């Protein structure tokens, strides 16, 4: 009956991927003028650390080693208001629709 990374990890991108979380990479945004790839890396350096902060090394380096292989982190939905992104949600893996900023905890 056992219980694999993919929902394990799934449920950790729910807690740390919040409203606060996309507010701050919003700010970033506009704040420093970011295109995609920059916006994208932004995103995931403030995923990394919460998500180490929350499981500390050993289970983030397996969570990391299953991704490369998976796909299991979140990838950001940005949209573009004049040169400006704003992050509109995240498809939390490869395999899973996508999730919008009015859906995401508090
Ligand atoms: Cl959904």
């Amino acid at each position: 009956r056992p219980l694999s990374l993919e929902t394990t990890i799934t449920s950790l991108t729910r807690d740390i991927i919040t409203h606060r979380f996309i507010y701050l990479i919003n700010h970033e945004c506009i704040v420093r003028k970011l295109d995609e790839r920059q916006a994208t890396f932004t995103f995931l350096v403030n995923y990394e650390m919460k998500l180490l902060h929350k499981v500390g090394s050993t289970k983030y380096k397996k969570y990391t080693e299953y991704n490369t292989k998976y796909g299991t982190f979140p990838m950001p939905i940005f949209i573009n208001h004049d040169g400006f992104l704003e992050c509109i949600g995240i498809k939390p893996t490869k395999h899973t629709p996508i999730i919008y900023k009015y859906d995401l905890n508090p």
